[PDB]
RNA sequence: UUU
RNA sequence: UUU
RNA sequence: UUU
RNA sequence: UUU
RNA sequence: UUU
RNA sequence: UUU
RNA sequence: UUU
RNA sequence: UUU
RNA sequence: UUU
RNA sequence: UUU
RNA sequence: UUU
RNA sequence: UUU
RNA sequence: UUU
RNA sequence: UUU
RNA sequence: UUU
RNA sequence: UUU
């Protein structure tokens, strides 16, 4: 099971993807209950919180700190987005902590 | 039954959800009109009056200073995106009228 | 029969909503083709051209200027985000040029 | 079949349209695959290679350059917004690197 | 003579100028008073109301209006600089009204 | 005396005015010592504490507080800035809390 | 001489340098002239045309290309501004096109 | 002496300062030579390299780093404007690294 | 089947 | 910080 | 049923 | 300007 | 039907 | 850079 | 079953 | 301010 | 686009 | 010393 | 946070 | 004239 | 909105 | 020389 | 990156 | 007083 979540207002708005199906799925603290369907979509209304589902008998954390990298990514992308070559690249460059 | 609102152009894209599902629902204002399913997405066209949703015979009111400040938590977030451990602590902080 | 379209990209993300069922829609712009739902999501790649969708018998124009004119709606909010109780307000009062 | 993408965090929301229906699409980078739809909703949890997705017997290219093309168009929009008529049109003069 | 301001803060910041030199200046909002020197650089607090000038018996008056027109200009080339060639150019036809 | 200051980077661009003449002047935070002209520029180092300057015998104290209201004028004024002839005006109200 | 202009509201604030001293400068479209100081300071009320400026002698020409260069080093400096030590940097490798 | 800069487009504006005078001053990338003024303004083309100002017999260094690091003070001031009594507090606090 |  |  |  |  |  |  |  |  |  |  |  |  |  |  |  |  793979869960992506994008920061939507004061939460984050998320899909949960299992390429065979999703077939039980929880969270304490976002809007989705399951117990075939192989992709459900759900939002979080706080990320105060770490985003914790369970799917699929895993435990997935998509960590806040991660959210905020990725909309990062999404902001210098728009800001670089006159140099469209390597406005994502160059974004990712500044956004992601690992590595160089 | 629980309605979460983000701002989407003039209005504002909202989605109903009841774990025990949603049996009937409607708006004054929003695009939604249901006499079963868990979860229903729908739009509202303005926000110049409150959002009002009655669902599971529950009159519900997300207030428009309500989505301006989950906005504004969107906004500072992007806005602190390069530091992703305290961008979203410090965007509720200036955001949040409440206690501090 | 109801259009409402946001930017997103290049062009614009709508939905179609009639209480009463959508039993037809096409669009020479946009993706989205039915010869019953309530509601229709699609998105139109470009809007260089107006929006133009025929839903329910009725042709519907959705000018590319009022499209411009809610993502201002939007974009002022967010900026006003700090004051939650008149940035909806207020960016109506500059991006709408009618009446004052 | 068409697909059409926007940035989304780190990667991409897209969908895919035919329409005459979905048989087969499938993707190396992004959560789809399917073995009939109009339409089809995805996403790409990153775009640092070009999207690639096989639908209908055909191999489709987004390249990641042409997202920040269209996210240059809705960021400069969004700038000119003050001024909806021209906001767009003026908005593509910048953006697009094709012809004046 | 000839009065060039740019906003500063509440205000503005502003030069007086004049080849043959500047005999006498006042304001009525601005902090310059004098009664020969080519160049004078004075502020004014507010630009609520007009930066209004008397300098060597002419009265200047240059609109906020107008200043606001040479910040969009400004902000402009900032937001196009991206693009040297084209970036003030562009800006110049989106802030003057009268083009 | 009349001080106007700006922030310029962590502190403040200053300016004092006495159309009499400033006799003296000094402060515990500016770079400002004088001990007669009209006009005096100097800078701020830090506006972590609020400028204060001694001129004249009068006690004037630029809250920076205040600064910052200059600032958001200034900053609304080119956001608003294509909308010249409501841009100060609207950025007052916005800007200054006592309205 | 050595003449260096920042962007200024719809024109340009510069500065003339010359270790020996300025004996002559004028200029057709920025408010200069002298007919010796080391240091001038003058204003361009517009930039439309390059920034020109004649200069003992010397034909000294600041394209207003040049000065969009400088505002987009200074844009993104304040942009990467989280960032100090490569802010500088990066934004000169953004910003000229010759590199 | 004290030197004080702000960023100017490509390089920096700056200032230096000494109660008793600067009787000496000079610098390898700034547009400053004298070989006595309290107060000597000066700027410098780019900021490539350190603000390196030698000035009374005593090496001054501002890093690039230091001035990027007023200039987030001053972006995020102007940021958090609408709340002018913590604007500059809170900036202090996400720019300065070592607090 | 703790609501 | 969707009540 | 103009692909 | 999703090919 | 390479998991 | 959704683990 | 006020359209 | 989606007509 | 400082008149 | 073209006002 | 100009050392 | 505390370097 | 520099008091 | 209205403090 | 003021030539 | 290297133009
Ligand atoms: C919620 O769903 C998970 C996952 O479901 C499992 O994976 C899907 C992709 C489908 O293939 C489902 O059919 C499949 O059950 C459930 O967890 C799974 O439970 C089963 C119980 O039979 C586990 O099987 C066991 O596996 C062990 C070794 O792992 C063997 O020794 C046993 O003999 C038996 O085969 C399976 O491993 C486990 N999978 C995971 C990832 O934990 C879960 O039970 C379910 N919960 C509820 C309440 O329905
Ligand atoms: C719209 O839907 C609401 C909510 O529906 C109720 O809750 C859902 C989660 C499901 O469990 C539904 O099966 C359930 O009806 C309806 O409101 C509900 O109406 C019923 C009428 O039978 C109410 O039951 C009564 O409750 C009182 C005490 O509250 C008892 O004294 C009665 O004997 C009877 O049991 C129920 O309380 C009420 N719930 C709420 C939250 O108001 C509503 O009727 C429905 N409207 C239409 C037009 O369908
Ligand atoms: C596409 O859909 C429209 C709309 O469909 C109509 O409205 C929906 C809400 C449902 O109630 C549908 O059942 C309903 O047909 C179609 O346009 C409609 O076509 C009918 C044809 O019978 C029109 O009815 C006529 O109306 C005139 C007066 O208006 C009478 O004189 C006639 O006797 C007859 O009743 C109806 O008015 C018309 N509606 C509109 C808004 O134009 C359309 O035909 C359909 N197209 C296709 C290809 O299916
Ligand atoms: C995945 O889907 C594609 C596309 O599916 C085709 O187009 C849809 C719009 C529907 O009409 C489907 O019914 C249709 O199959 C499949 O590719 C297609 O495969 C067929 C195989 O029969 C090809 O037909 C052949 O075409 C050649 C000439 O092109 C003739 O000489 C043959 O006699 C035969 O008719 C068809 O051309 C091809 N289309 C494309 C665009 O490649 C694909 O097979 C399928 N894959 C799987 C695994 O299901």
């Amino acid at each position: 099971c793979t869960v992506f979540c994008t920061l939507a207002g004061p939460g984050a708005s998320c899909e949960a993807y299992s390429e065979n199906g999703i077939f039980n799925i929880s969270s304490p603290t976002c809007l989705v209950n399951k117990v075939s369907e192989q992709k459900i979509n759900f939002i979080c209304q706080r990320v105060d919180q770490d985003v914790v589902v369970y799917c699929n008998g895993q435990k997935k954390v998509i960590l806040t700190k991660t959210l905020v990298i990725g909309q990062c990514i999404y902001t210098f992308t728009s800001l670089f987005s006159l140099m469209p070559d390597v406005a994502h690249s160059l974004a990712v460059e500044l956004c992601v902590p690992g590595l160089h």
